[PDB]
């Protein structure tokens, strides 16, 4: 089941992953929607125990390309959850003030704190990946952001969070076909942005940048897990499994005061 | 149904609202919770909406007595509700950071942005009730607040916030009954503090405090809402109609 | 100098005063200099005690028009006071993050705590100058924001804050001249921006927004002095003088031990 | 100068340095001060400078023994500098929204901004100093702590960020006479609480803890300054010195960019 956890040894290669991928799953579709329904449940009561026991942090990160089914994964995987106990931060485009400050600055701020479940919408991770692929920044800059990032976490990881990164790996003919849904789709009309359509040509660098990124921050104390996202049943019941496991080994107990 | 809006005459009396009241429901539990369930997925439709025009921001503010059902109330009226669009913001006990500025300070930094839906789970209230019944402010200043309250949410609405306050109304009784049941529930014995055992003892004086506060701060453009919340069933479905109402009225449309 | 306090009459006339005027000192320059020596002194030691003392907020509001000597007030006016006590906040152009929530929000963010003195260099007034000449909200939206501010500040002052509120008040000729002197002005030319002249053309709109600013919020909590600010050495004086009297009017203790 | 930089060699020994030392200045009380005036003039323009390009990104640590002398630092080095390119951020007591956070969190908010100088009055550093001698969090989890510094540290550099800390190095028996005075004086016995005889009981654990911090956290991209400052007039020309020589040394320029009617 860890077939998709991206080992420390500095060794991988994005070729190895398929999108299309759903061999960890017996029984299509159908079943696989039970199965989420029962993990789901199980995660509602994980939160609950998280939220009341009060230590521990756990920070998910959600990285895509666009179209890649970051929304979708926050919208189904914790569909039902308390909302007291579970924050959403995403990060877009850099304004004026977070540039004034090192990229990690904004990021910083929005860790989760003890008992609270924090998803990234895009990360730090985008400061390795936009940044290195349309050049906003020389090499010799984001080249070093790499031990910064393993480094950040390591941090953030002996000081109490549990940290989860996920790769939603999308095909570029799904991205293809995705993205013309979306400009035919009304309440999805506004998603939309003309810059989706540069990045389309950036496709291989984008990879390349994700395989570099994923190779030199994949660690023990912070994993990636290549999620093949091409079927949407099959990501969020995986991204569900893996999270439920991870949660269930915190063996996570509800206090008592007298 | 806004039987329960406190009109702003500033002749409230909270004696007028029972916490075992059920009128507005033409049945029970199980007819109660079909009824929720179709408010739910209205409420789902509507915050997708909201979040997607981006030019509204919907403050939802919850106040009630210890165990009188602000966390029953966010977890099972927002239930499915997308969390990208949906924040939770908590107010306890302020630390020195807090109070080396005024009160609203904490409050305001929290206030939903555009399209967003912010619950507050205890707010600036609190600042006119555990301060008002523990005297941790003296009358003189507490009194000038309600003013201070108004002024802030008739700001917050000119500037585009849709302000929904509710009132979980439970008995004394039924307090009782709930913090006995958090002392026999191991997974419930966690949320008891021995300070919930003292402000029962100053049950009246938090009445007091809370009928002043609504009498004072209910308006137009930010009205109080008493939710006979005795019954949890009744609470839930209650909270969703006037939620879903509102936020219907606002007419929200998606972008061409 | 009780005489560039704005009266809560709502009768204020910006003609009634001239930019020029240094009435209030019984001399020219070399000895105000001397006149301001004493009062920044005075100011230093009164911020020790207030830091000291915990309990006060001092908010001191900076509005001028471009030029306007906001800057070289915080330079001189608070030379050598604390760093420690002191803080300078800015208010520039809102960011999407800022105007995603209420104007008031980012403003709100930077009030001085208990035992501080900040300075704002523009502020929640630029919701009714700037914002009402170049109609970036309707008049049906700026108009109620005066309400908004008189109601804001008193919740400020009725909970430990005093309220100093200072408008620079420059001439157009005076500007003119500014303008061009940091045009010219290599360590200055930096400041420069084209919106500048741009502001310029807009001048009696901003004047008249000025005008009406200070008629409907200069409060007894919250009071506004119209300095006149084209000579620099008669601007820093009198802020000093204004601020460490207010000061003064505290009779700040140190905690007892 | 190199003589109170300490090297990133791991060796740091603090018995190799005197509070009483006055030996990089020729001249005593009187002629340093003349220095400093120079000096602090050169900072003022300095920071003009620095505020006016809006690139660099400056941080001042300031760590010392209670008393050591870092109000007084901030006070008379930055004596007529610019509040508006000039901040300070004070690290106290932890609040329990602040706990529910790692520590660096505090911290990190307040680092300076494109063309800011900020001054720390106490740090991060404070989590492996009085966490330490206090006991807080267990060893297993402070030890750690030292690796985080390093690499946030160096991130901040990497980043843009020119790091200067000052360790105000005072005397046991300096200390005793900064306190008495410090009670005595009616204008000074606020700053005054109890646990300020408790830091003064575990004197030598915390010097042992300053010791292994500066050792393991004097970098190249970060020096550590030992500055002697039982003498306030050597610690002020001294941290003024070190302050200037670094941003002398960033090269600042002016921004580069018609008749007014
Ligand atoms: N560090 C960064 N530097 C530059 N651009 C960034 C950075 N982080 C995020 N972005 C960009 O910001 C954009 C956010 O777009 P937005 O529409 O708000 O979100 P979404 O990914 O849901 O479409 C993304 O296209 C992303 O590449
Ligand atoms: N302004 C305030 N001043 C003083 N106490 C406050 C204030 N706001 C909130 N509190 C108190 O903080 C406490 C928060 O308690 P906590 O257990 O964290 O939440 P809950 O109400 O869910 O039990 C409440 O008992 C409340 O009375
Ligand atoms: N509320 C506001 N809305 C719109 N513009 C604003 C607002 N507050 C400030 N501004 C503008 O931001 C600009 C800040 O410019 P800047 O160069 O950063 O400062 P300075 O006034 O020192 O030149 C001013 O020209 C001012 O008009
Ligand atoms: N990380 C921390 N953990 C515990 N105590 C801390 C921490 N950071 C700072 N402190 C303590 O906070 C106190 C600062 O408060 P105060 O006495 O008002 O000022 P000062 O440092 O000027 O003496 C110091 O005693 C210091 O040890
Ligand atoms: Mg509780
Ligand atoms: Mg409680
Ligand atoms: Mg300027
Ligand atoms: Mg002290």
């Amino acid at each position: 089941m860890k077939k998709y956890r991206v080992q420390p040894d500095g060794r991988f290669e994005l070729k190895r992953f398929d999108p299309d991928d759903t061999s960890a799953f017996e029984g299509g579709k159908q079943a696989a929607l039970e199965a989420l329904a029962v993990l789901n449940r199980r995660l509602e009561k994980l939160q609950e125990l998280l939220y009341a026991e009060g230590q521990h942090k756990v920070l998910v990160v959600l990285q895509a390309m666009d179209a890649g089914g970051k929304d979708g994964t926050i919208r189904v995987v914790f569909d039902g959850v308390n909302p007291s106990g579970v924050r959403v931060a995403s990060f877009g485009v850099p304004t004026e003030q977070e540039l004034a400050r090192d990229y990690l600055w904004r990021v910083h701020q929005q860790v989760p704190r003890k008992g609270e479940l924090v998803i990234f919408n895009r990360s730090h991770y985008e400061d390795v990946l936009v940044v290195r692929v349309k050049n906003l920044v020389p090499q010799q800059v984001w080249q070093k952001r790499y031990r910064h990032i393993r480094e950040f976490e390591r941090m953030l990881a002996d000081e109490g969070t549990t940290i989860l990164k996920f790769f939603l790996h999308i095909s570029k003919d799904e991205q293809r076909q995705r993205l013309q849904e979306r400009l035919d789709n009304p309440e999805k009309r506004w998603k939309f942005r003309m810059g989706d359509l540069e990045d389309r040509r950036l496709w291989d660098r984008y990879q390349e940048a994700y395989e570099a990124a994923i190779r030199e921050t994949s660690t023990e104390y912070a994993p990636w897990y290549v999620i093949p996202a091409n079927k949407n049943w099959y990501r969020n019941w995986l991204v569900s499994h893996i999270l439920v496991e991870t949660l269930e080994g915190l063996a996570m107990q509800y206090p008592q005061p007298e």
